[PDB]
């Protein structure tokens, strides 16, 4: 039986490999060995204790996505305090808003990114690191916390922001399931190097690093010196990383612009928005295993998973988000206002709003019982997302299918649009895709591959030429609403254009 | 030739009918005759002058939607100052945000709805009224302003708010067109009573009252004592009013709940969201003329209009928003990034993003040249809305047509859904409607008329019964996503269900 708190599971790794490096930035500064982490947690928690910060107290962790932030989280955990995750880049008014919601007892400021008015009334502690033996006095003193005790808070927006309270179990519930069931969808390897572009104030970022820390991994976060992702993954020789479809799309573009490969890369976790099947297939060709994750902050990150397997690329293109881990219960509410907690009807539908009952679910929105009671009922979380459980057992976030692009009410054949587009001089290859529209059904989006290498002006010139061509040759509604110059066009082995991969990339 | 500023046009009415009442609340307090308005404008402008408020200066008008607010606007106009419209109900952080954007020289506070930090550094003037001859010293002293000089600012949001700078011409450009062209789409009658539920910080509210003030009308605003609209319109015997589809829908419900009528009501102006053809037809049966208006804050309120006429209800149901006033130029950009200001292509399409060139258009977003240059180019405003100019000359904000409700990819017949629903015991009448969805094409929305009069519990009980019925009798995707108990179901004279009126009301 593993320890029941995040901090204890981390310290257990610190006992096995105390000299192993735990946290460091991309360049290498703010580096912490596991023994240095334990020592610094104790010191910072001692500094917090001098500011009336006790068990249950809330601490505003002004994040920098670096080692100092996750140190600050674990320092709060030592007191049994709650680490309120606040983005350092955000304007003062946002952070001032955060303080009013959470009413923190103190603030932990990690460098780096003129302070809010609320911080003038509360204690503020600066947290930074510089460049022995495993101290047993810092290993002792862990507050008697449990899996149900709150650890951190993550903010989520439609307009107004809410504070998602997360217990310790959120960060190990699913990993323990994968271990117990002997599943390989997402795996950790002790000592291996990982990187997170996702901020610590992001549910995906905070969750990922903590899971890696509890598995004794080398976690590289914060201190980005380059906009290049290919560089960081190869410079630091990472094995695993957590991405959003936009960032994975960026990486693939870099892996194409240069005949490149990240050999050290073993596993890629991706999610947050519409998956791009083209980018996933490309990186699986490299030999890297991937796993799509579906979830919310309210569900403690991942709840459904889509790991690398036969036919995976096919269903990801069809809009599959995956299927739940064993122990995570799912329910499709066909009618609004009638969930699984409603008496009578009924069994889960094959289509409807997704309700999730997971051991990683939130405790509830902080200081907001009214809204919490609309989303969290009897352990079930209303995701508010429409899903479809198809006849294969997978859940799809979009529906099938548009064979023609029906704009307004007129059926528009993609082959015709492609033909007209390809009839233009400067174009080598062209493919259109469907852009959904509530008012007009669908829109015509057009991806274009230029024969030559165009600058900013030549590309714009080609764009206006293609549009003027459609104005004359085609008719409404068969006129492209958007025309974009793309490096390449993803196709199946049958030669069929993967238009969903184009659409997903168009939004991202 | 009429005066070129709003203030001068108002004062001209104050010369014709100085004893006529200009502004008052719903109950009757804060009442101002036109001569009392002129006197109070001068005094308040004198009070502003003592706080370094000169021509071009910006004044934060903390609105209350009452007479004191519009007094404050006209007082700013006297100095040639800009009245920054700020909602009093909004939280401190919002108003603090407003001050940072506009950098005001002073603030005019009208009672009623703990002040922002920014107001501690700027002068603050309280403005309230209580209970002779037309003073010629207050009639004189109007700063030499023109139609192009800025008068007020209106804030608009996706997430972040922008300050829309509006010149004087915004408030009389279109009215002057209607007068010159001899059109009757929207008319004013001197002395008549008008009411505005829309706030002064709303573009529709501020615009409406100012137009009525310049036409010498009795303007009732602010100081709402009841939630009943039927009462206010009948108590104060108004002739005209400005509404949003939600409020018009509310009024109709009240006009049904009691066998009632607003006889004094002559004209109803409505717009802002999807028009409900059922509610419009109902109030036109009363004998009241209506006019739909399409526009943005960036276009100085209304730009297109749909007045009461033969076949109007038919096209409003089809999603028509109207057609431009003579002088207002429209352009449908078929492809994103290619507007009317783009060289080459082309003539206006019959489908695309609407660009509007109007004499009522904004001057630009305050202190934001970058975003202004993306929306306001050579006098054209990018509405960002997809419109379709059908073969009748009207512009439609939605497309035709869903004959079947295609959820996922399955064609679903409304007659079948209606039948299953009506087969339930407690239901007298039932009709479904299409709810557009980007991911699944469409959803099934269901409107239900109960045979008896149900309380809150009996209605919920009926709802769950109907849903459980569809779970068993029907199949996905033909299961209703939403089930609502409605008072009645709008039909044509042919008996056909006006399902768009149901959908529009469902969103509102
Ligand atoms: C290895 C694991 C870490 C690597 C991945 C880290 C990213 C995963 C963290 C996700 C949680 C998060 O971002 O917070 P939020 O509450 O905003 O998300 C919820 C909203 O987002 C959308 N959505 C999430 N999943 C999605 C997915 N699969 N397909 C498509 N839409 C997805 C949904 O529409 C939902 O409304
Ligand atoms: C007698 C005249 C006064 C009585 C009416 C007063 C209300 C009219 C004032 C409207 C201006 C306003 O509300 O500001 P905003 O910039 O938010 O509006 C712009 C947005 O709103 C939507 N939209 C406006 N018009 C609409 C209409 N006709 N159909 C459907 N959608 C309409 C559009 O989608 C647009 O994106
Ligand atoms: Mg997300
Ligand atoms: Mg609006």
């Amino acid at each position: 039986q593993l320890p029941s708190t995040v901090l204890d599971r981390v310290f257990e790794q610190a006992r096995q490999q105390p000299e192993a490096i735990a946290l460091r930035r991309c360049d290498g500064t703010s580096a912490l060995r596991y023994r240095e982490l334990v020592a610094e947690v104790g010191g910072l928690a001692a500094d917090l204790r001098a500011q009336s910060v006790s068990r249950g107290s809330r601490v505003l962790v002004i994040s920098d996505n670096g080692p100092e932030t996750y140190l600050s989280v674990l320092a709060c955990a030592k007191l049994g305090a709650i680490a309120v995750m606040a983005d350092g880049n955000l304007p003062i008014a946002a952070i001032e808003r955060f303080c009013q919601i959470t009413d923190p007892a103190a603030a932990l400021v990690a460098p780096g990114s003129a302070v809010p008015e609320a911080l003038h009334s509360i204690p503020v502690i600066a947290v930074d690191i510089a460049a022995h033996s495993l101290d047993a006095a810092s290993l002792a003193g862990n507050a008697d916390q449990g899996s149900e005790d709150p650890l951190a808070m993550i903010f989520t927006s439609t307009g107004e922001p809410k504070a998602v309270l997360l217990a310790n179990r959120t960060f190990f519930a699913v990993p323990d399931i994968l271990q117990k069931e002997g599943l390989n969808w997402v795996t950790w390897v002790v000592g291996e190097t990982t990187y997170s572009p996702l901020p610590a104030t992001h549910i995906g970022g905070l969750w990922w690093i903590l899971t890696c820390l509890m598995h004794g991994g080398l976690c590289v976060t914060g201190g980005e010196n380059t906009t290049s992702l290919l560089e960081i993954l190869t410079t630091n020789a990472v094995a695993t990383t957590c991405l959003v479809p936009t960032l994975l799309s960026k990486l693939v573009s870099e892996l194409k612009s240069a005949n490149a490969t990240v050999p050290s890369l073993r596993l890629v976790g991706y999610g947050g928005s519409r998956a791009i099947a083209a980018d996933v297939r490309f990186i699986e060709a490299t030999g890297v295993r991937t796993a799509q994750v579906y979830g919310l902050s309210e569900t403690g990150c991942t709840a459904l998973c889509l790991p690398t397997d036969d036919g995976s690329i096919v269903k990801i293109e069809a809009g599959a988000v995956g299927r739940p881990y064993p122990g995570v219960d799912v329910y499709l509410a066909a009618t609004d206002g009638i969930g699984p907690t409603a008496p009578g009807a009924g069994p889960s539908a094959s289509f409807g709003t997704l309700w999730i009952k997971s051991p990683a679910n939130m405790l509830g929105y902080w200081n907001n019982p009214e809204r919490t009671a609309e989303v969290l009922i009897d352990g079930w979380v209303n995701t508010g997302d429409l899903l479809e459980r198809r006849e294969d057992g997978f859940f799809y976030i979009k529906g099938r299918s548009s064979e023609m692009i029906i704009c307004g009410g007129v059926n528009i054949a993609p082959d015709e649009v492609d033909r007209i587009a390809e009839g233009v001089s400067g174009v080598r290859e062209a493919a259109c895709y469907e852009i959904p529209d509530e008012e007009f059904g669908a829109l015509v989006g057009l991806a274009v591959v230029a024969s030559a290498e165009l600058d900013e002006s030549a590309a714009r010139a080609l764009k206006h030429t293609i549009a003027a061509r459609f104005r004359r040759e085609s008719e409404p509604m068969a006129r492209p609403s958007t025309i974009v110059i793309v490096t390449d066009i993803p196709r199946t082995q049958s030669g069929k254009v993967m238009r969903a991969s184009l659409a997903a990339a168009a939004t991202a």
